């Protein structure tokens, strides 16, 4: 797909068994969804910087499909205001931007 | 140009007679400069959010250039961290996601 920024550029994306709603993010180096419980082991990851750091848990090598593209990579699970797909995945669904 | 997103996509940006280094980021609504003195009036705005709002100054109808490609819009000058393309600009520039 082909999508322009005159909206903000929102997808369903499919993660753990549900239906989430994220923002696809370039200038994000890191995705980051809200609490879902996705299985198995993590490693503690701090994220954030500015007044201080949040720590979420990293998941490694999860499958995400975003508009019938599949795509594995690092999700962090923690509190974030909206969910972002960030560069990480971006990649891994051939993601570029073009003008 | 085609950019791929395996590192930032940092451009350099020809603004009010100064080159700047920017992030092209498709999360972010708006485009933001740390301090450059363009010309003419300008409107409060206030920006951000989680936490309190900074104040900045709105310029609008500035001309930005980046990778040979000119663009109109309105820049947000004032502190930033990282120089902030937003997607006001990027639809100007025909920007879009691919994949
Ligand atoms: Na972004």
């Amino acid at each position: 797909p082909q999508i322009t920024l005159w909206k903000r550029p929102l997808v369903s994306v499919k993660v753990g068994g549900q239906i989430k709603e994220a923002l696809l993010a370039t200038g994000a180096d890191d995705t980051v969804l809200e609490e879902i419980n996705l299985p198995g082991k993590w490693k503690p990851k701090m994220i954030g910087g500015i007044g201080g750091f949040i720590k979420v848990r990293q998941y490694d090598q999860v499958l995400i499909e975003i508009c019938g593209k599949k795509a594995i990579g690092t999700v962090l699970i923690g509190p974030t205001p909206v969910n972002i797909i960030g560069r990480n995945m971006l990649t891994q669904l051939g993601c570029t931007l073009n003008f």
